[PDB]
């Protein structure tokens, strides 16, 4: 890997290889719910506390992807840096809802999404690139130069 | 990032960012309905609008990764062009398919599928170029003019 | 693409390309068990032998993304051969995961989470020359 560009994306890497780490662990809390139990053969409904995690953590298991996603391309079409900040704050606001869906009554994180506003922002830096490439290619070349 | 390498991907970019907004309506559709469906918290099961459509969802949700694989490795290992088309009906199979999986309820929408032939399509363009490079690898390099004695 | 780059990744994308097939499958294996027994629902504890599958089928559906991060990760930061044979395992371990569970009453494999060791490694790969290119860039 050529030692300039890996610079360049360092940071999502890292980002990146977090929550790698942080999903194992969510996949984790889920295997102690399916051990408390006849779990034995991994009965996926094991009650309150194992259907409160294996939502929990399905309900993060859908948003990696399209995380994943604008994570990078809001990495490349635009800086490194913050697109790999927002992506980090993601991989908080995922800790704090894979927490508070936790469970003991209440509504435990009534919501299937969460951090849009993460998401939707690195959607703009990689929307913001995608359009200013359009332009350096275009009003970016032209600017003939006829010195003759 | 490199503009000419932005130039020959920015295809696969859009085609992507365009799977990643139709991506965050499907699970739009299944927040009205986790929400009609006055739960406190959120189970995956109580309703036939809500269960019809976090099925839908989580069945799309599937399909992303194994489509965006193909969709990128036919976009570099051979044409951004056809690999970025090919990926934009597939996000119009999702759409159609996202649709049909609820609103009908009619014996001919249920599966847990949609758009083989793109995927298979797709995934033809990576193992085409994987193929031709080790052509270009090893006879590319060829060119018996060195029996120019 | 450079002929050159391509190269240097064509290992990542076969084992990549494999586990997009092997994947396809399992998506089958779960269309078989649907048609048997009809469904336009699948959200309850149903079928034992769709319940089975389904369920070993959503087990792999949401490893392959955190696989295939530490897949690159440790195949473009790290070396593009162990990376990639690593990544090849991987796909052993997942047939013969969503193998078992299956079966039929034999003790169908519990636990959802699989190859936590090739993962783990391949993620040592990521944070390897993660770190070592920090060297190369301070020394
Ligand atoms: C980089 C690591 C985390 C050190 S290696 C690793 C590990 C790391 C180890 C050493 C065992 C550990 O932390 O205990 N655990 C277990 C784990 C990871 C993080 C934390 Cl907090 C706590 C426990 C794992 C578990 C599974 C696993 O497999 C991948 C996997 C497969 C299916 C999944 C389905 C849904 C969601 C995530 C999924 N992840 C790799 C590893
Ligand atoms: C342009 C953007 C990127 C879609 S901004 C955005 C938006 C845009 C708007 C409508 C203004 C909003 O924030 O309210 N909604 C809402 C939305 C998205 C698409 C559509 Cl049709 C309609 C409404 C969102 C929702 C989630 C979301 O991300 C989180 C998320 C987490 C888990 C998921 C699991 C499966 C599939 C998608 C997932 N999405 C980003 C955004
Ligand atoms: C590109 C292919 C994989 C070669 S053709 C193909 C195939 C190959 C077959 C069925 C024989 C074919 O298309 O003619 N199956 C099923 C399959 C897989 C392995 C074997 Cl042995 C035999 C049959 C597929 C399934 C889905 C599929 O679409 C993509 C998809 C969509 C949703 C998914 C949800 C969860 C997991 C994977 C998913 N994959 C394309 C194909």
């Amino acid at each position: 890997m050529d030692q300039e560009t890996v610079g360049n994306v360092v940071l999502l890497a890292i980002v990146t290889l977090i929550s790698v780490v942080q999903n194992g662990f969510f996949a984790h809390k889920v295997e102690h719910e399916s051990r408390t139990q006849n779990g034995r053969s991994f009965q996926r409904t094991g009650t309150l506390a194992f259907e409160r995690v294996y939502t929990a953590n399905q309900n993060c298991v859908d948003a990696y992807p399209t995380f994943l996603a604008v994570l990078w391309s809001a990495g490349l079409l635009c800086s490194q840096v913050p697109a790999a900040f927002a992506g980090l704050m993601y991989l908080f606001v995922r800790q704090k809802y894979f927490v508070g869906y936790l469970g003991e009554r209440t509504q435990s994180t009534p919501g299937y999404i969460f951090g849009k506003r993460i998401i939707l922002f690195l959607f703009l830096m990689s929307v913001a690139g995608i359009f200013n490439y359009y332009l350096i290619f275009f009003f970016g070349s032209d600017f003939e130069n006829y010195i003759a």
